């Protein structure tokens, strides 16, 4: 194939949305009962969520909508991965932020 993988670079800048939410959800998985206690959330929602749908995904999507929906155009993914950070959700958070592995670029040191 190749290696290209076009699209500018910028990154907690705007607001998650459709695209990154899905695939966040894809993330958190069932984790998304412990960034609910995290995103300021409410019991009810939690219970609702759960019931809205079964599947561990979905409901995290749910979240991560009611989450976009509620803070609004506050909802960055920087904001969120903090949460992730002290809700012990490293993964994640290393996930979105993906900063590299072992090598990306750094240019020269100094």
């Amino acid at each position: 194939g190749s290696s290209g993988s076009s699209g500018p670079d910028v990154r907690r800048d705007k607001p998650v949305t459709g695209e990154q939410i899905e695939v966040f959800a894809n993330k958190l998985g069932e984790q998304w009962k412990i960034l609910a206690p995290y995103l300021e959330m409410k019991d009810s929602e939690i219970r609702q969520i759960e019931c809205d749908s079964e599947d561990m995904k979905m409901r995290a999507k749910q979240l991560l909508v009611a989450w976009q929906d509620q803070e609004g155009v506050h909802a960055t993914p920087e904001n969120l991965i903090n949460a992730l950070n002290k809700s012990g959700l490293s993964d994640l958070a290393e996930s979105l932020t993906n900063d590299n592995e072992t090598n990306s670029s750094g240019p020269s040191s100094g």
